[PDB]
């Protein structure tokens, strides 16, 4: 509760234009900033979670990080994170959070026609179930959904997106759009 | 209570870039981003056109940067940055520099001329307290006060801080 709140939290976002994709990471104590992590990944490809396995494997912070958090299932538009195999690989649980509701019908009418859909089907269904909790839409890897909750709720200073999402999406932002 | 913009770099064998970050009471609002060229000459635009651009631009109180020095030595001119920005400009620095040294390391470069008048321009530097600065557009005392109120721990604005982690990170992690 109050102790959760001083967990070390990576909160992780990004964004794309026409040409690149960054993807940006933050890490957090109490809504302190700690570090950054960045990387770059294909617009609709396939690397997203080696990607982001690899960025998480040079934080200095790794073995303190408490919990990973992301702003959904997929970077870069269609470049889908493999959420369970970012919490095996790293060792650290995944909590995605959505202030809307994805349309996951809508995503699978364009993912169908990208290259390797098999995989990326495979990678939305281990994504597991969005639980409806509060105004946000959460799913899970290492986690369950109450414990996904009281995590979100440790990871907030202003507003309902963890912080250091928050902040990630300001830089990745910056970078892209400015 | 101010909005502060702290400016940081970071560079490597190809590629510099410049990261600003809006804090206010230390808590992030905002980020801007550039490239410039190591050891060129575009800083000082480069710095200018991205405070332009950006949302806080009639919010900020004061402009803070590590040392004149980016992208190597890319100098910047503060002079210039406050007149056409009119935000004012604090250099905070933990190290006195040996402008001595600093002086002879650049005669290799292109336009040392031009170099040299923005090496001037920055002006008297300031032991305050523990840290040295540089101000354009502030007297000593009024850019003591703003430093003062810029830190969270340690003794450097915090978002140069936050802006050095960014850059690093983009560049070197």
């Amino acid at each position: 509760g109050n102790a959760m709140k001083k967990w070390r939290f990576l909160g992780i976002d990004d964004s794309f234009d026409d040409r690149k994709c960054c993807v940006v990471g933050c890490v957090t104590c109490g809504g302190y900033v700690e570090g950054f992590l960045y990387t770059e990944i294909d617009i609709d490809g396939l690397d997203a979670t080696d990607k982001l396995i690899s960025m998480v494997r040079r934080s200095k912070f790794r073995e303190q990080i408490k919990c990973i958090f992301l702003p959904g299932i997929t970077l870069g538009g269609f470049n889908l994170v493999d959420i369970q195999r970012v919490y095996r690989e790293t060792k650290i649980p995944v909590v995605v959070v959505m202030r809307r509701k994805p349309d996951m019908e809508e995503f699978d009418s364009a993912m169908r026609n990208l290259e390797n859909y098999e995989l990326r089907r495979k990678i939305v269904e281990v994504a597991g179930e969005i639980h409806r909790i509060g105004d946000i839409y959460i799913q899970t890897a290492g986690l369950t959904p109450s414990e996904a909750e009281k995590l979100v709720k440790a990871s907030l200073i202003k507003g309902n997106m963890p912080e250091p999402v928050r902040i990630s999406h300001l830089v990745a932002s910056a970078i892209i759009h400015g």
